[PDB]
């Protein structure tokens, strides 16, 4: 098929200083950090993934490395560079509000059914790019989506991205390993979900083992109490045995988009509209020198 064009960007470790740690799991550690590149005066928030030294990890970085290089969308998660140091560090687009899974939890009381269909709509977009590009997630959930601001969300983690999470896979993959871009639909259904439940952990108490049979009887996730049928016969869709009879990405974007045109018809949440969460048009919406600072996605080389 077609030429992979992307630029991989080799930054200098001396252009950019880490400021905080934001996480630290079995990968290694993401800090926050701020990236001053050439004779720019420019200063990029920016995300630092950093990988001990083994031959496979610094592979599979790599592999992750190759996919977020290759992809450009609004709603989608690029890789800004990467840095050759003793351990290998991935240079990324800060999200300050961090994952979409966590944001639910800890801000259900001011998230009105705007937001949440105008995510879901966000959601459909990012993966229906990915489907233009040929490629299949293989692991959309909440905590893999990122928050840039209240009102922008971008799919993440590339780590599994082709051309396990039992509870988020669909039937064909838990039995035969079969990955397509229907089944990206069904995790995209269980993610949708999670919103829709405020952060709720699907099939909860449920051993992974269990989920395969329980799927083949016919059980699905439960309709969240905020959601219509019209929301939920959507979910349902996107967990039919038939991957074909589920809907499309560009579907998904059609019928959450004429939902997030009149949000209360479909989403029954007690106080909506009189919520709100920040935007860039609060005070002090924007530590250091806040003197020249740009946000990744306006600045282009
Ligand atoms: C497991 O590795 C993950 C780490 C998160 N990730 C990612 N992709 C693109 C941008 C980005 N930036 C990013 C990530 C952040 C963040 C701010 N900005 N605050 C927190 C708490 N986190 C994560 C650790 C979830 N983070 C995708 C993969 F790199």
């Amino acid at each position: 098929e077609a030429p992979n064009q992307a630029l991989l960007r080799i930054l200098k470790e001396t252009e950019f200083k880490k400021i905080k740690v934001l996480g630290s799991g079995a990968f290694g550690t993401v800090y926050k950090g701020l990236w001053i590149p050439e004779g720019e005066k420019v200063k990029i928030p920016v995300a630092i993934k950093e990988l001990a030294t083994s031959p496979k990890a610094n592979k599979e970085i790599l592999d992750e490395a190759y996919v977020m290089a290759s992809v450009d969308n609004p709603h989608v998660c690029r890789l800004l560079g990467i840095c050759l140091t003793s351990t290998v560090q991935l240079i990324m687009q800060l999200m300050p509000f961090g994952c979409l899974l966590d944001y639910v939890r800890e801000h259900k009381d001011n998230i009105g059914s705007q937001y949440l269909l105008n995510w879901c709509v966000q959601i459909a977009k990012g993966m229906n790019y990915l489907e233009d590009r040929r490629l299949v997630h293989r692991d959309l959930a909440a905590r893999n989506v990122l928050v840039k601001t209240p009102q922008h969300v971008k799919i993440t983690d590339f780590g599994r991205a082709k051309l396990v999470p039992i509870k988020w896979m669909a039937l064909e993959s838990i039995l035969h390993r079969i990955y397509t871009h229907q089944s990206d639909v069904w995790s995209y259904g269980v993610t949708v979900w999670e919103l829709m439940t405020f952060g709720s952990k699907p099939y909860d108490g449920i051993p992974a083992s269990e989920i395969s049979s329980i799927l083949e009887k016919g059980e699905r996730l439960p309709q969240p109490p905020i959601c219509t049928i019209d929301v939920y016969m959507i979910m349902v869709k996107c967990w039919m045995i038939d991957a074909d009879s589920r809907p499309k990405f560009r579907e998904l974007i059609i019928e959450f988009s004429k939902m997030a045109r009149d949000p209360q018809r479909y989403l029954v949440i007690q106080g909506d509209e009189r919520m709100h969460l920040p935007s860039p048009t609060d005070s002090n919406f924007y530590e250091e020198d806040m003197d020249d600072v740009v946000d990744a996605d306006e600045y282009l080389i």
